[PDB]
């Protein structure tokens, strides 16, 4: 295994260091706005070396954006898909790309045999090629890895049933800026070439100068190599006809046919395109390839690629006529003429690459290597997409519960093979697309329009009621007696139970277990771990009585604590925000102990009055002119008090204190050592009132941010043996710190309310001696590190933060992990800041045409650690990643895939059993059993189950840590019959593996294995 910690790899380009030297000054460049006047030898290309050309047509459709999936595919995309089957038909030289495979299956479904045939025909004989081939074409920035790895397996495995094709080259050419985890994905995916166009306008003037717009893009820990991917960077500002032809936009716009009047389209450079005639070809032509070969100097080799396409392109029958034979007509005169030296055609991608390739293999050019990403993009000016990586909030928190469900459904059901009639398959289908659809880059990101925003939460809504009907008939099989079995498999067997979503104050969604002597007595509840270690987590649920008490299936006490439900509201008559309690329903709260991907079953009984192993907590309301707080039957009456500061410690946890106005003023590790001061703070970034203003996708602050002003606020602080808290009403802010003994949890939940032209950000000050440095994470996969460049505006400085981030200095660190990607930076040493949610009232002219003002309230999730570092092997000052301790893993792992909670829904379990899974293998720490998924329906006589598996790198700082056992996946269903590795999307077999073994993967690898059953 490579060591990812202690060797820097040698690239040509490494994009921190990149940016360390670079000015970043916005010149007019000339026609080319932001290059220069590109000059070129006439006498290059010649009779022995000509210039090859390949115009591609494409058309970029969004599934979803100003109109939604369905009603941009009645509207536009069915006629653009049936229109492309009859010209490539009709016509065999002319070629189109495709990219997004939902479009494609919603229209290939509806064909007819006999135009399904034709289609098959022309993706056969290479005039239609899919490039990607993933359902979507997502976002890069707030994306979980598993996610894209998700989508892109989707839309795979679709083409591979019907179209008999997998694509081995990628075309990104609307995502806001580029992640290094696509091309980790799509190498171990069987990719051979990828295409990339919205980067920094910076950044293509400095590559173009060198000749690096291709390069092996290798990951940043990468010594070796292996994981290098060719990499093609577009070199202007769009993808558009205008900006794809050569460097002068004027000139190009003339070559986009579509714009010449009757279709409503206009060059805005003021010269129109003309129709190309045997008088004006030579003139049109001698334009045309000066573009080319201006374009063609900033590349190695001499095959040139032309994309030829724009949004929603090639609907009309019209459309493809006038650019076919126009661009024919410009072919037949330029490849006859000899002295432009030049051969064009139609291309698809492939065909470009595989030129290119070929060149390479001559000898005629060699390309660099380059690590990085491509974040934050600016498109021009001071114009910088950080906005995005906030925009909608809610629904990004919504994608990182869905995905977990997703993980959790197809895996508890993977176990067994079920009866068609019980409806699995279609049902994980279904989660699967519609989670799909949403990393979209105008979907997670935040900016569609409202109508389409509430098209992709009632398609997640619809996901998260299929998975909890597969995760629970799942559970019932697992648990019950063989022999007594016997499922309605439309019926609820169990609810899910879910503390923290949509969570409190957002919906009472919650069902309350409904004990009573007149009533029922007890009830069961169920626990499942999707990770491969054993687990023990606090679980709570809601009950009718505080004297419960709960057993282990072998009937042996649990631990229990009891705390009230409190629920929080904006008093419109006393105009405070202040907390009421429940006098009917209670939380218990125990810690539950569950095999490694398995389940545990509990049960909940009630008493007449406290039972033995079951505590109460104490609650202190602090505020000036207090009232009574009544409970009901709970035990122990709430305390009142003035505002003032508190301390509290639970087990032999971290002690900490907390302001007069309930927040984090410091944290003290162990008895002994010093109370560090950890301080959160609330503020607020408005909008500039001249030049650009912020919106969906721009972040255009008008200065540093103002602290949110306090008053006087009500603090809640409940004391528990097992949980306590400090929760706090500021305005927009219900802001929540929990602790269970380890590091703490904090809970925002956020509603900026009628708050117009504001953006509320959460900081935490220290004073560790962080410099300019930081780190974020880059999908949910890996941490990079960032440098504050005071060079660049604070927009600029803004960075995804989609699972964590934290600062150090050689002694201290501070690591924030979350439930849910957001936009954050470090904007001074010692500080770590992640907006919260953003209310915008114009538009950024980026086509979405309206503002954010659609916002509704989200509770927003977090662990807080600070730890010390002194002792632990970290990389070099020159190397450009970082990585988590173990409790900063496992805080992580907290939050984005919790354990699942189950409550019986009849009055008696019949055959129920304790636990499932306590032979499963408990894995070493830094392994994870990313995906579980059976491939086979019912009828197949070999079974097969796929398993990606993901190994972290975690920092060595002391602890021994030792005894796991090695998890074989090819072992967890009996009867295995082989094993084999493949590509991460299951679809091509790399390895027969030795005596059905699967071998673990290497720190920061990805592997993918199948196991198959008699
Ligand atoms: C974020 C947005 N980027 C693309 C914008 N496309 C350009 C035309 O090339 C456009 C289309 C419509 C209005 C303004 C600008 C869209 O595909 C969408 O995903
Ligand atoms: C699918 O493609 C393969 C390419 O290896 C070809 O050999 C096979 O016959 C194809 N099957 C069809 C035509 O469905
Ligand atoms: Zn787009």
């Amino acid at each position: 295994c490579q060591d990812v910690v202690q060797d820097v790899p040698n690239v040509d380009v490494q994009m921190l260091e990149l940016y360390d030297r670079m000015s970043f000054k916005d010149i007019d460049g000339g026609v080319w706005k932001q290059g220069w006047n590109i000059k070129y030898d006439p006498l290059k290309y010649n009779a022995h070396h000509k210039l090859k050309v390949f115009v591609v047509p494409h058309s970029h459709n969004d599934p979803g954006w100003i109109q939604t999936f369905e009603e941009y595919y009645q509207h536009d995309t069915k006629h653009i898909l049936s229109n492309a089957l009859r010209h490539l038909h009709d016509n065999p030289e002319m070629k189109f790309i495709w990219a997004e495979i939902s479009y494609f299956a919603r229209f290939y479904h509806d064909l007819g045999e006999n135009k399904k045939l034709q289609m098959k025909s022309i993706v056969k004989n290479g005039q239609l090629e899919f490039v990607t081939g993933g359902w979507v074409m997502p976002d890069e920035a707030n994306s979980h890895w598993r996610n894209v790895l998700l989508q892109l397996t989707e839309g795979q495995t679709w083409l591979k049933q019907f179209m008999n094709v997998t694509p081995t080259a990628s075309w990104a050419i609307d995502p806001f800026g580029h992640s290094p985890t696509m091309p980790y994905i799509l190498q171990k995916s069987g990719f051979k070439n990828m295409l990339i166009q919205r980067t920094h306008y910076s950044v293509k003037k400095e590559l173009a100068q060198q000749r690096q717009l291709e390069f092996l893009w290798r990951q940043i820990w990468d010594n070796k190599g292996d994981t290098a991917l060719f990499t093609h960077m577009m070199p202007f500002y769009s993808y558009d006809i205008p900006h794809t032809c050569g460097p002068d936009p004027k000139v190009c716009c003339q070559f986009d046919f579509k714009r010449m009047g009757s279709f409503g389209l206009s060059c805005p450079w003021k010269v129109p395109p003309r129709t190309i005639s045997d008088q004006n070809v030579a003139a049109r032509s001698d334009l045309l390839v000066d573009q080319w070969k201006k374009k063609a100097e900033l590349y190695r080799t001499n095959v040139l690629l032309i994309p030829l396409g724009d949004d929603f392109r090639f609907k009309q029958n019209t459309e493809w006529d006038v650019q076919r034979v126009n661009y024919e007509r410009l072919f037949e005169h330029i490849n006859s003429q000899a002295h432009f030296n030049v051969q064009a055609q139609f291309g698809t991608l492939q065909e470009y690459f595989d030129a290119v390739h070929q060149a390479e293999r001559a000898g005629q050019a060699e390309f660099p290597t380059l690590s990085g990403d491509f974040f934050t993009y600016a498109d021009r000016s001071d114009n910088y997409w950080s906005g995005y990586y906030t925009s909608r909030p809610y629904h990004k928190r919504m994608d990182r519960v869905l995905m977990h469900y997703v993980r959790a459904a197809e895996m508890l059901s993977a176990w067994h093979s079920w009866d068609g009639m019980a409806r699995i398959e279609e049902r994980l289908e279904q989660a699967r697309r519609e989670l799909s659809l949403f990393q979209h880059h105008d979907g997670i990101t935040g900016t569609a329009k409202t109508h389409v925003v509430v098209d992709y939460e009632q398609r997640m809504q619809e996901a998260l009621k299929a998975c909890q009907m597969v995760m629970q008939q799942s559970v019932y099989r697992l648990l019950t007696k063989p022999s007594i079995y016997s499922p309605d498999f439309s019926f609820s067997y169990f609810t899910l139970d879910d503390s923290r979503w949509p969570g409190s104050g957002v919906e009472d969604s919650r069902t309350t277990i409904i004990l009573g002597e007149d009533i029922l007595p007890s009830k069961h509840v169920v626990m499942h771990n999707t990770l491969p270690h054993w687990r023990e987590q606090l679980v709570d649920f809601y009950v009718s009585s505080p004297f419960v008490s709960v057993t282990d299936l072998a009937n042996n006490p649990v631990e229990a604590q009891v705390s009230p439900v409190w629920s929080w509201h904006h008093d419109t008559l006393t105009k405070t925000i202040h907390p009421q309690g429940s006098t009917t329903k209670y939380r218990i709260i125990f810690k539950a102990r569950v095999p490694p991907m398995g389940l545990a079953t509990y049960v909940l009984t009630i008493s007449d009055s406290k039972p033995e192993h079951t505590s109460y907590a104490s609650n202190l309301l602090l505020r000036k002119n207090p009232t009574s707080l009544p409970l009901g039957q709970y035990p122990e009456d709430v305390k009142f008090g003035d505002p003032r500061e508190i301390s509290l410690r639970v087990g032999n946890g971290p002690t900490l204190a907390f302001s007069e106005q309930g927040l984090l003023k410091s944290i003290q590790l162990t008895q002994d050592s010093p109370h560090v001061p950890v301080h959160f703070k609330f503020l607020k970034y408005g909008v500039r009132s001249h030049g650009d203003r912020s919106g969906a996708y721009l972040f255009l602050p008008n200065g540093p941010a103002s602290p949110v002003e306090l008053g006087q606020p009500v603090v809640l602080v409940t004391k528990g043996k097992l949980e306590s808290s400090v929760s706090v009403g500021l305005p927009s802010v219900v802001h929540q710190t929990i602790m269970r003994g380890g590091a703490p949890e904090i809970r925002n939940l956020v509603d900026i309310g009628s708050l117009d032209n504001t953006e509320i950000v959460m900081r935490l000050e220290t004073h560790i001696d962080s410099g300019d440095i930081f780190y974020t994470d880059l999908n949910g996969l890996q941490f990079i590190k960032r440098r504050r460049l005071d060079k660049l505006p604070l927009q600029a400085n803004y960075y995804p933060i989609p699972s964590g981030m934290f600062i150090e200095d050689a002694n201290t660190r501070l690591t924030l992990l979350t439930g849910q990607p957001l936009g954050g930076s470090s904007l001074a040493s010692g500080e770590l800041e992640i907006m919260q949610d953003r209310r915008l009232a114009s538009d950024d002219e980026r086509g979405l045409g309206q503002g954010v003002l659609d916002n509704k309230p989200v509770l927003h999730i977090y662990r807080l650690v600070l730890e010390k570092v002194n002792n632990c092997v970290r990389p070099s000052k020159l190397h450009p990643a970082g990585y988590l301790t173990s409790a900063a893993h496992k805080a992580s792992q907290s939050l984005l895939d919790p354990l699942d909670k189950f409550i019986f829904a009849e009055n008696e379990w019949i055959g129920a059993q304790g636990q499932f899974g306590g032979d499963h293998p408990s894995a070493r720490e830094d392994l994870d059993v990313s995906v579980m998924r059976r491939l086979t329906k019912s009828s197949a006589k070999t079974q097969r189950v796929g398993y990606v598996l993901h190994r972290t790198n975690l920092m060595q700082c002391g602890t021994p840590e030792e005894h796991t056992q090695k998890l074989d996946v090819c072992h967890l269903l009996p009867n295995v019959a082989r094993c084999e590795r493949t590509t991460l999307t299951f679809l091509q077999n790399l390895e027969h593996l030795d005596g059905m073994v699967a071998p673990e993967v290497c720190p920061m690898e990805t592997a993918a294995y199948v196991s198959s059953h008699s």
